Order: structure tokens, then sequence, then C-alpha cells
């Protein structure tokens, strides 16, 4: 969980659709600094495509571990234009971005 790159690689490409700031009218990507509290698809106003909006759990390190680790095989594939990183563990680093954000 290298939040160092977590908040980085996150705010690098995900900063665009996921500007982590006051939620409010969400956009293509809601400030995912509360994923552990955001349903698999319950973004206020931005109700994820039936895919995430039809799950039933919350973005917990494990659930997202299945998404960030298998993004094009979990969700990141419909609108998300991302689905992998240079190496591979780069996804665990983001879990540090949220696990820390979402946590508090
Ligand atoms: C950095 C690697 C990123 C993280 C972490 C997340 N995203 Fe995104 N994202 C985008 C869209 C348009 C969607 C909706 C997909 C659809 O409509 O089918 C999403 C979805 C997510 C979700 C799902 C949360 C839920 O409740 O369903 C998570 C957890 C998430 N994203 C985290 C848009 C973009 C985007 C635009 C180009 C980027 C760069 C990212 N997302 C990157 C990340």
């Amino acid at each position: 969980g290298d939040v160092e790159k977590g908040k980085k690689i996150f705010v690098q490409k995900c900063a665009q659709c996921h500007t982590v700031e006051k939620g409010g009218k969400h956009k293509t990507g809601p400030n995912l600094h509360g994923l552990f509290g955001r349903k698999t698809g319950q973004a206020p106003g931005f109700t994820y495509t039936d895919a995430n909006k039809n799950k039933g759990i919350t973005w917990k390190e494990e659930t997202l571990m299945e998404y960030l680790e298998n993004p094009k095989k979990y969700i990141p594939g419909t609108k998300m234009i991302f689905a992998g990183i240079k190496k591979k563990t780069e996804r665990e680093d983001l879990i540090a971005y949220l696990k820390k954000a979402t946590n508090e």
C-alpha cells in the first residue's frame, strides 16, 4: 500500500475523472476517497452503470482488490478507460490511496 504512488498514479490519470474533492454532483469518477463507504455502484447522482450499481457490497480492499487487480474483468472496462498498469502491483498502491482516504 504505497500511498506515495496511490494518491499519485490515482491523481495522475484518475485525477481527471476522479478529482478527490467535495463529492457534490459527482462526475465520470466520484472522489473515491470513500470507496470503503461507497457501494459497488451508489455514486450520488452518478449511479454507476447497472454493473457497479447492481452489485450490493462496498469497495473494500478485497472487493476492489478484485477490481483494481482485475479492472477490465470487474468494472474498469465499461466507461473507465483504464484496466492495468505498467508493472502490476501498481494497483495495490492505489488501495493505499483509498484504504487511507476511505478509512478517514
Ligand atoms: C485510478 C487507477 C482509478 C481508480 C482507483 C478508479 N477509477 Fe474510475 N471510473 C470512471 C468511470 C466513468 C466509471 C464508471 C464506469 C461505468 O460507468 O461503467 C468509473 C468507475 C470507478 C469505480 C467504481 C465505483 C462504483 O461505485 O461503481 C471505482 C472504484 C473507480 N472508478 C476507481 C472513470 C475513470 C477515469 C476516466 C478516464 C479514470 C482515469 C479512472 N476512472 C481511474 C480510476
